[PDB]
RNA sequence: CAGGUCUCUCUC
RNA sequence: AGAGAGACCU
């Protein structure tokens, strides 16, 4: 992706976008308890913790474009996946306005806690004004439709979170990209039954462990994908992504049997407009992150890419034996014979992508079940089931969320959740961790699960 | 102060 | 069916 031009809102009529600059995250009870790296990201240019321009930071993801059309290996690619789909035999047609606004049992609702996005975040409409959850009216949908018609701006705000303290110091801050709720809507209304096929089948046929639950899904993994492990991580996945990409994706969702009318919106997420502060500005290529799709579009575009770097990088691969299954830019795959990634992150290079080892290791190293993770978590079988497999959280990341909070009144549920995540780790870790909460006033009152209950709820998934 | 997922908690 | 939250990926 690369930004094209930026004018102010004066000259495109644009509503300025402005977002909040001060964080939400506040030091908890348990924050000298337990050691941590992280602060909340930079959100304010003024802020003393950095060391270089804000502003051009945040943008510098946009690295540029390499390709624009798809050339041989990524053509095959995509026909390759796309024939893959092939067999989960997905509905083209369009989702009714209803099912889009409230959803269906594989696809959540509208995010009515959330901003509507351009025009509406500056008009002070939000989504509720005008989505109803009990009486699934749709009708005032329709007529926003027709009066703010689609492709409108999508809002850039920065993200506040939890970040390394490198990257605040380098002020690289994640940016979001809000929607438009008529965006959201017209998207959902075209793909809203892929998204369902999606969600309801991670695994390596959609490629796809977007709708995965870990707890189950860490046991099937080794099974889904046997052989010689291989995994990535992209830095700046979704701007570093160039319109050929977007072009195969065009490929593949013809393939599976879209009209041309359905495919033609591909390009209104290729080629962007986004409203951020007082200025208005172009992006081409890169993927709206923040978009109706994201997750899954960013998953089907990697299953692309993996495909095309293998028969691009080595002589007599055969891609029907590859297994990989992604989240966004997270990949866990596997082959029959190892796979050597320093070569395929070289042709990475080529096609503007920067890849990495998914421990963000400075060299690529052999990956096995020992060492693997996927969506943070590692691979732990089971001591009593050892073809169980537990999904390990590695505690300092669970140290790093206990220590803030956005609001101290969740603490209960906050620290329930990280013990869920925590236990994984074993009784001995797990103890260590509690007996930590327990050392203070306030860990005292909370009611934390005890492990065997966690282990037999575990083990009775099966 | 976005798009999604999973899980937990509280209700009716 | 509604209200919280945490975590993951962009
Ligand atoms: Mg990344
Ligand atoms: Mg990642
Ligand atoms: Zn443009």
């Amino acid at each position: 992706g690369e930004i094209q031009w930026v004018k102010p809102n004066k000259e495109t009529g644009r509503l300025n976008i402005n977002g909040p600059t001060r964080t939400k995250l506040e030091p908890s009870v348990f924050h000298d308890v337990f050691e941590g790296n992280k602060e909340p990201a930079v959100l304010h240019s003024k802020d003393p913790r950095l060391e270089v321009d804000f502003e051009q930071a945040l943008f510098s993801k946009y690295v540029g474009n390499t390709l624009y059309e798809p050339d041989e290996y990524i053509k095959e690619a995509a026909l390759h996946y796309a024939n893959q789909l092939k067999q989960l035999d997905i509905d083209t047609s369009q989702m009714s306005m209803e099912e889009a606004c409230y959803g269906t049992e594989n696809l959540e609702a509208i995010d009515l806690h959330t901003s509507a996005g351009y025009p509406y975040s500056a008009l002070g409409i939000k989504k509720r004004d005008i989505l109803d959850s009990t009486t699934r009216d749709v009708s005032k949908m329709k007529f926003y439709m027709d009066k703010y018609g689609l492709d409108l701006p999508y809002s850039t705000y920065v993200k506040d979170e939890l970040r390394s303290i490198d990257k605040i110091k380098k002020g690289k801050s994640r940016l979001i990209e809000a929607s438009s709720l008529n965006d959201s809507v017209y998207l959902r209304m075209t793909f809203g039954h892929l998204y369902e096929t999606f969600h309801a089948n991670p695994g390596t046929v959609t490629g796809s462990a977007v709708g995965c639950n870990p707890d189950t899904f860490w046991s099937k993994l080794p099974i889904l994908l046997p052989g010689s492990l291989f995994a990535f991580d992209y830095s700046g996945y979704d701007a570093s992504l160039s319109p050929v990409w977007f072009r195969a994706l065009e490929l593949v969702l013809r393939e599976i049997g879209y009209s041309e009318e359905a495919v033609s919106l591909v390009e209104g997420i290729n080629h962007t407009h986004h409203v951020y502060r007082n200025k208005t500005y172009c992006v081409l290529g890169g993927m709206p992150s923040g978009c109706s799709g994201t997750s899954i579009f960013n998953s089907m575009i990697n299953n692309i890419i993996i495909r095309a770097l293998l028969i691009k990088t080595f002589k007599g691969i055969d891609l029907d034996e590859l297994n990989m299954v992604a989240y966004g830019d997270d990949v866990l795959a596997s082959y029959p014979f190892p796979i050597d990634c320093l070569e395929l992150a070289r042709t990475g290079k080529e096609y503007g992508l920067t890849m990495t080892p998914a421990d963000k290791s400075p060299c690529f190293n052999e990956v096995n079940w020992d060492n693997a993770t996927f969506l943070k978590r590692g691979f732990l079988p089971d001591e009593q089931f050892p073809f169980l497999i537990h999904p390990t959280m590695p505690m300092k990341e669970i140290h790093e969320s206990i220590r803030w909070t956005k609001d101290a009144r969740n603490t209960q549920d906050h620290v329930r959740s990280l013990c869920l995540l925590a236990w994984h780790n074993g009784k001995q870790e797990y103890e260590k961790f509690v007996s930590a909460i327990r050392s203070v006033p306030v860990g005292k009152a909370l009611a934390i699960p005890n492990y065997e209950n966690l282990r037999r709820n575990w083990l009775e998934l099966f």
